[PDB]
């Protein structure tokens, strides 16, 4: 993060150790379950590019999912070079931060109109993250069914948590949520969501499912 | 949270890591027991509409819960855009942290006439955590009867456990605490507690029911 | 609790995640053992009656006892309400803070001659947790006696750990260790105690008796 | 402990929770082995009364061992009010905290000249405490002998182990490190002792003895 | 690390407690796989040579390897006097904190042209690391090849993970990633990753291999 | 430690609870395995003679160990007094921290010439456990030697894990680390050693020797 020393000039406060743990915790342990970008930005809150690094290059595990998301921080850090022709004007692959020190990134970051490059770097990171999470998602929406025994509480929280990861706009969703959620629902269960009609809420679908 | 700099000027706090992985324990461990409301009132005390969207976000499991408190809060921000129409003047999103700034957030939470959006997104939350916690009870308070060998402070311990998720006002809840709570006990019990008459408390219920 | 604010106004501070983990453990695993007076006591240090709320609706198990715990706050809310009729003067319930605001109760906890409503409502939930260790009490101090076989200590850790929980006022403690401790202890021990005469410390009594 | 306030006044400062965890782990735990009064005294370095006594009413189990410090503190507190015939003039029972308000505590502890009422009663709770670590410690030191083929370490570590607990004074305790440790070891190590002379250090004894 | 004191002078922060457990942890358990030189880099963000040599020193396995970094530090050091021929003028041994006091060692870092003796030892320290990881490695990239029955993200994780302990410059871990990645895939997988042609990201190759 | 007071004069800090406990768990568990040392300077870093006795006597087992620590400290004590025949002058027993206040040794610790009892007594804690690290050894380096199965990483481990508790000068770790390494490896790996000649470094050997 960046904090103002008590002299009166911008200073680096390193990620803390806590917060490091907590984060490879996370990566190893929910291997890129979609709850892993909400981690990431509240634990990356303040980061800068260095900070960012280094919650990247801690994780020991998944380095497939690592490579992707270093070349999908290349190819971000590449369009970026070519919106932004040539403190200094920083390169993609400053605001990676590759190719510039600590105090540049401090520097910018605190610059009078501020070049916020760990918001920046964050969102180029969240977008590698969000390209692993839909892949390491081991089933996609079409293929979420009910069993003939299953609660309708269990199958609505496996629909929504592939639909987390489903790449889709909001439009889609929507209508994945009305369409596919009853379509894919058991035969006894479907009747009963079929009963309330296209305008039913998920509260609604599952209250009058409940027990089935 | 929110903390005013050393330069004079209001400033976000981020959410703890050791915050969010409480609240996360809380939420995958409890299964919204209804003990969850005031472990996230607890827990959320200064919180921004971001930080309350981190809170909501980072929870992996109870994708079913999660949507229902989502279209939850999406009907208490349609009904706040309906009761207000058109800093800015905050419209539903803008509250549910979805279409404004951390910036626009603390701005409205520190302004001359604070305009507290976190708090009243909070109110929707718990709305929405309310709801959950109704459905997620696996029982209704009307069921809860006491078995012929159990001892009556485990019935008791059940019948206030579930009157907790019930809906109902007070004064229905009143009512079931006078009748309901004498009406499913055990013939032997049933015996005891109607000889104390209608005004007994609990303490004298259960002290009079005590090895019974 | 509450801290001066460096704009040089009172303001509140949110009770620590780490307090009310620690609180709950206390009461889910201690399960109203004595030491839990002291617990709430300790953790519930500096607290206004958001707190004190906090603390007590965060309990997710034993709503037999938390139920008893609310009417015993009640009934003291009440008597406050009849020994104090009509900043605003605090209602009791004001006092237990549920009429009252988070401003209203640092209002008057701040106020120049300070109505410190958090030491109030404390009392008042400590007078229910004292009711509540009684009535949890697995057995009573005259029926605590001494194995043949026990250990003279295991028997005064028994005795005391009994004693603790016990209604009555000192004087009858005090009665309670001279007569009952000796009159039940078993037909070996007993003789060795009655050999010191009425006089004993009970590090004279336990040394004594040691080994036999 | 004490804290002063950024207003210009002496405050209290609660004692930790996690404080408080790590005495209740010490005390149940080690169950008052002689390394409890070094705890006792690190993490109670600041106490006010009222903090010792949070220390002490948070035990839990040993309750006969907390009688014991009880009414040993009760004896100091007499001879105190013996010795000081009469802020106030602190009786014993205000120093132990029990009769004083915690403004008086921190009014005596922070007078002109300091009247240090915390470091008093924390003097008196050590000698109940060592009365207590001398009563629980389960042999005494002439009984500590060397089996015929225990490790001179092993038997070391029991004597000095021992050693701690036992009541006598330095020039006592000097004596049973020169004579009853050799005169106490096995057969065939008491020799290699011997051979010393009377002037061997422990560190010569343990060397010259190792794997005897 | 450094901190400022409130009296207007530079002063030292010791490494907290919980880094060195981190720290410890990191090296006993992850036993100098790669993401070992990332939290060297993390935990150490602000540390004076004495902090440095801390991490090190209370490293008790692997003492092979710690001695391999050590000899590794007196070459640089040994490079360092060679380049630098005689505040003092820090030899190499004084940059590596053992012929340097710490207020050497904060004169240095804090004076106004800053000779960041941290900094270089640190550079010091994570090549030895890498000499460390290297060797540690318990395969080469070309050994690491795809299993019949193997998933093809399995093996990414492998390759990427061995490719992080490899010598080579990028411009030689680019030619692995374009040509060994294919050449050592399975005859079923290899098929597929040919016919995508050279250019194939990773996850383009992931994507096409999926459940193959 | 010792921290300034915002009243502008030196004050104690008391040693954490997470210090002792961190520092207890060393000593208990690695039982005087060689990092123990810099365990201690790294967790004892700013300790006044007070804050390092508490790490002494707070340590439970070993007090064979710890006796031998108070007495290296008594002779360190003597010869300090006869060096320094006589704020006070400090005796070596008040250095020690036992005829000391803790407002002396804070007196000298920030005295304007600073007399630094802290680090003095913790050289000669450093001193004392030194012996007992050595003594605590379960073998010495002559007698460690390579198994005919066992890697040579695994001896080389053996070897330095107990060259750091032996005793003597670096010119005699000089020549045990180039001859005895060689001379005690196994019948074939010594081949492969001598084959690099006198000037191979300890990463030649391991290389060279990885496999064997």
């Amino acid at each position: 993060p960046i904090v103002q020393n008590l002299q009166g000039q911008m200073v680096h406060q390193a990620i803390s150790p806590r917060t490091l743990n907590a984060w490879v915790k996370v990566v190893e342990e929910k291997a890129f379950s979609p709850e892993v970008i909400p981690m990431f930005s509240a634990l990356s809150e303040g980061a800068t590019p260095q900070d960012l690094n280094t919650m990247l290059n801690t994780v020991g595990g998944h380095q497939a999912a690592m490579q992707m998301l270093k070349e999908t921080i290349n190819e971000e850090a590449a369009e970026w070079d070519r919106l932004h022709p040539v403190m200094r004007e920083p390169r993609g692959s400053d605001i990676a931060g590759t190719t510039s020190t600590l105090q540049e990134q401090i520097g910018w970051m605190t610059h009078n109109p501020p070049i916020p490059v760990g918001e920046i770097y964050k969102r180029w990171i969240i977008l590698g993250l969000n390209k692993i999470v839909r892949m390491y998602s081991p089933t996609s929406i079409l293929d979420i069914r009910q069993g003939p025994k299953e609660p309708f509480r269990d199958y609505v929280d496996r629909f929504y948590k592939t639909l987390r990861a489903e790449q889709a706009s909001q439009e889609v969703k929507n209508w994945m949520t009305e369409t596919l959620l009853v379509q894919n629902a058991n035969p006894d269960c479907k009747t009963i969501l079929k009963a309330l009609g296209p305008g039913a809420t998920l509260e609604e679908m599952m209250t009058a499912c409940q027990g089935v």
